[PDB]
């Protein structure tokens, strides 16, 4: 309605399986402006869903790191 939210999906870095990078996300999940957090290890990449108003890449890489991991964003 006002807002506009978006999907993003992209690479981690530090994975290793087992609902490891699935704590990374769900720590974001936990981010004021985050819908949903989606990860596929099949393809060592996670999607995110969130509101660009208070919420990206921005604050993500800035938990993701403290997380104990790095993310990429592919592209841009």
């Amino acid at each position: 309605m006002l807002s506009e939210q978006k999907e993003i999906a992209m690479q981690v870095s530090g994975m290793t399986c087992a609902a490891c990078a699935a704590r990374i996300e769900k720590g974001l999940k936990r981010m004021p402006g985050v819908t949903d957090a989606n990860v596929n290890l099949a393809t060592e990449t996670v999607n995110v869903i969130y509101d660009p108003a208070e919420t990206g890449t921005a604050a993500i890489q800035e938990k993701i790191e403290k997380l104990g991991y790095h993310v990429v964003i592919e592209g841009r």
